[PDB]
């Protein structure tokens, strides 16, 4: 396992992970405080399945509860009120003994951090930030959803929950739980979350503080239309928003550019993502997702969240050139263990290791036939992906003896190699 920093810094560790998102949205219903116990558990298996590393949920324990009509939430990490690590997953001791496996199995921990926000009305919290000495972005006149005197980003709905994590002391209290993380629960990086509420040059501290040579990846989940207009965003591609906050954090970034894509163009389209940027600096930034918590279904209750869920039409094609392409890749929870994709996806993490595909991979579209088709330069092994084609052979598009690696859904999906 490769661990350097990219040519511009960044904090890719290597450029060679294959992640998997740890959790769905509904785990504290569906298995409440057992889901450490599963990891555990499933350790073996997930490091036997091809992932390098895997995406935790929110240590930090999360009480809160909200209901608007239908719909009902809370205790997932997001709305956190302490660094008590006894929430609604397990308990500390199972998280030690979880990540104590993760990590034994050779899969490094990645902890999903919540500097944005707290839960602030919790009644009993060990962390009281009084009002008025500039913990609180509220310490401030608040205008809108534009950084105040007291917090340098957005604000998280309201703002009323926001922390000044630019304040000495509460950046210091993130510092330090960081380093807890890492020195006492084996984290081996961190999932930055809600990366649009405070200053990119903050992870970058932080990272340099706390475990300068770990993984890190933000999620920024923010498209132009959402910049004011005199901003240069407002009018920028999704690719350079999520790239001018990856130089500026030094860490990779979720391809919000390819989600976006895969949502709302053709097939043909994903070529648009972050990942398939012509330049290596930009591509091997991406780290690339088909759903996430948010974004897709999770079993139980409503659902889950479902905010911007892939049809199941796309799923195989999507994983296919997800795992086959530049970028680092992250493999969802429930594709992989619950709806029966993993027997599927665990051929194309062969496929992808096999050919020494990562994160600057070169990556080649062509033009000629329907659907995607592309060309990536593993650095074993070339590749040839077509999806939904009318691709004939391998050989109208690239040089070299190639073998069938992958043929799947009559043909939709299929993967050569040299
Ligand atoms: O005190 C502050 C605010 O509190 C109240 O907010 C509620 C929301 O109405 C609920 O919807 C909910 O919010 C969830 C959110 O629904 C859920 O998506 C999740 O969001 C994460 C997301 O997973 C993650 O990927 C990331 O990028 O950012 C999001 C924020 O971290 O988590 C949220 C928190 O549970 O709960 C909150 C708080 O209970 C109140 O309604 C507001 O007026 C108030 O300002
Ligand atoms: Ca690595
Ligand atoms: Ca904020």
């Amino acid at each position: 396992d490769q661990a350097g920093k990219s040519p511009n810094a960044v904090r890719y560790h290597g450029g060679d992970e294959i992640i998997l998102q740890g959790f769905h949205w509904n785990v504290v219903r569906e298995a409440p405080n057992d889901w450490y116990n599963i990891l555990r558990q499933q350790a073996a298996t997930i490091a036997a399945d091809g992932f390098s590393a895997i995406w935790m949920p929110v240590p930090w324990r999360d009480f809160s509860s909200w209901s608007d009509g239908s719909k009902s939430g809370g205790g997932e990490g997001y709305f956190w009120h302490d660094f008590n690590k006894n929430g609604r997953y397990g308990s500390d001791a199972q998280l030690r003994q979880a990540a104590s496996a993760l990590g034994g199995a050779g899969v490094k921990v990645l902890y999903d951090v919540v500097p944005n926000h707290m839960n602030r009305g919790y009644p009993d919290k060990e962390i009281n930030l009084p009002a008025g000495q500039g913990f609180w972005r509220n310490d401030c006149a608040d205008p809108g959803n534009y950084p105040n005197d007291c917090d340098d980003g957005d604000r998280f709905i309201g703002g009323d929950a926001d922390l000044n994590t630019g304040h000495p002391q509460v950046y210091g209290m993130f510092r330090d739980e960081f380093t807890n993380l890492r020195s006492q629960y084996g984290a081996g990086g961190f999932r930055f979350d809600f990366v649009r509420g405070y200053a990119p040059e903050r992870v970058n501290s932080w990272m340099t503080d706390s475990a300068d040579n770990s993984f890190c990846v933000g999620q920024l989940w923010k498209g132009p239309s959402e910049y004011p207009n005199w901003d240069w965003r407002n009018t920028a591609s999704w690719q350079q928003i999520i790239k001018d906050w990856s130089d500026r954090a030094k860490c990779p970034v979720f391809d919000f550019a390819l989600k976006e894509r895969m949502q709302n163009g053709s097939i043909a389209d994903w070529k648009h993502g972050l990942n398939g940027n012509p330049d290596p600096r930009w591509r091997e930034v991406a780290v690339t997702f088909v759903d996430n918590h948010d974004t897709g279904y999770s079993p139980g209750q409503n659902g889950g969240q479902h905010h911007w869920a892939l049809q199941d039409g796309l799923i195989r094609q999507a994983y296919a050139y997800i795992l086959t392409s530049p970028g680092t890749p992250v493999v969802y929870w429930d594709h992989m263990y619950d709806w029966g994709y993993g027997d599927f996806i665990r051929q194309l993490i062969q496929v992808r290791r096999a050919a020494g595909v990562r994160a600057d991979s070169a990556i080649s579209f062509h033009s000629g036939y329907s659907g995607l088709v592309a060309t990536v330069s593993g650095s074993q092994q070339t590749l040839v992906v077509a999806l939904n084609s009318d691709l004939g052979n391998p050989g109208q598009v690239a040089s070299g003896s190639f073998s069938e690696a992958v043929n799947a859904s009559n043909g939709q999906v299929r993967v050569w190699r040299s």
